[PDB]
């Protein structure tokens, strides 16, 4: 028997910037997906959170439109990525919570792959871990997705963030301030909801980035968009100053100024909101009354349209603004939210 931990995520800046390759900086965290297991000869798991358990044959990778197909979906890109594995038989626990928007699809991805790796010595690097990975959910599972979960799920490190170019996969550990917390609020809004304005947003860009002959958005300047059509040109500016504040933050972080990190956040939230439109009223309560209770900044994290934002706040002080918010909150909105504090974790492993 075996046990993985395989962390979640937050994304600090540089939000919907991986399909257009351009610059990410996210952190595992410390909420966890949990795989206890050992070889079987055919594939067995119990989910705790789902209560149940799910099997499938080596032999049947054919999808099933439940969450057995994120397994499914390892032992396929494993197969044609010619790799011979057996089955496994175990539980899958933790306290990473689900469709929160902060990443428990490659969190168990990861998981699964890494409880393959040890049980079968497959003897795989962190990079082939994350395209992998990332090869799954987008091909078998059926997500379109960019890079950024997946990357911080394998190759996070405890008291950092990554500081990633998408484009390159060059990468750079920066060390993240002592005492300074990052506060997750969860809306109640499962952001899944709206699939298919991600998908939207990533035809478009694309496109932009065809019409303007550029394989990455970093290559791409203010002035050049006058060239694209004016919806295409409205988001691919949000993109352009994003890269931009992704930069910044970096420089911020090295010389340890929290206060400009956050005031950065804040500008990125509010573009996100009122330019790409990918934010909603129940995340933008959160990021002004976070502001409002002394937070250095806040901003939606991951995709938007529900799921969670982050605000960046005094250790001391990050309890007690999550709870006075949250009462606020449930008095105003009818969803399930949670608050939980976290902190920069190292990635997948035993
Ligand atoms: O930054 C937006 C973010 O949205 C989702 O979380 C995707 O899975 C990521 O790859 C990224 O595109």
């Amino acid at each position: 028997m075996i046990k993985v931990k395989s962390p979640g995520r937050v994304n600090l800046i540089g939000e919907h910037t991986d399909y257009t390759y351009g610059y990410v900086m996210p952190m595992a965290i410390n909420l966890y997906t949990k795989i206890e297991a050992e070889k079987h000869g055919e594939v067995i798991l119990y989910s705790e959170h789902f209560g149940e358990e799910r099997k499938f044959s080596l032999n049947d990778l054919r999808k099933e439109n439940s969450w057995i197909d994120y397994v499914k979906g390892i032992f396929w890109v494993l197969k044609e990525s010619d790799y011979e594995v057996g089955g496994i038989k175990g539980r899958v626990s933790g306290n990473l919570p689900l469709g929160a928007g902060l990443s428990s699809s490659a969190s168990f991805e990861v998981g699964i792959l890494e409880t393959l790796d040890k049980l079968y010595n497959l003897k795989l690097d962190s990079l082939s871990k994350v395209l992998l990975a990332k090869k799954a959910e987008n091909e078998f599972v059926g997500v379109p997705c960019g890079i950024l979960d997946q990357f911080a799920v394998v190759f996070g490190r405890e008291g950092n963030v990554i500081f990633l170019d998408t484009h390159t996969l060059d990468y750079e550990y920066i060390p993240f301030p002592k005492d300074v917390s990052i506060l997750v609020f969860y809306t109640g809004v499962r952001r899944e909801l709206a699939s298919s304005e991600y998908a939207e947003r990533k035809h478009i860009a694309e496109e932009s980035l065809k019409i303007l002959g550029k394989g990455s958005s970093k290559e791409v300047r203010e002035g050049e968009l006058s060239k694209l059509p004016p919806l295409h040109r409205k988001f691919f500016g949000y993109i352009v100053r994003e890269n931009a504040r992704v930069l910044e933050v970096r420089d911020a972080l090295k010389e340890g100024n929290v206060e400009e990190v956050g005031k950065i956040l804040t500008t990125a939230h509010w573009d996100l909101a009122k330019n790409y439109e990918v934010s909603c009223k129940e995340l933008d309560f959160f990021v002004e009354r976070a502001l409002k209770l002394g937070a250095y900044g806040a901003r939606l994290t991951g995709a938007g349209f529900g799921g969670s934002a982050i605000a960046l706040v005094d250790k001391e002080d990050a309890e007690t603004i999550g709870e006075e918010i949250l009462r606020e909150y449930l008095k105003r909105f009818p969803w399930k939210a949670r608050h939980f504090i976290v902190e920069p974790s190292d990635g997948v492993g035993i």
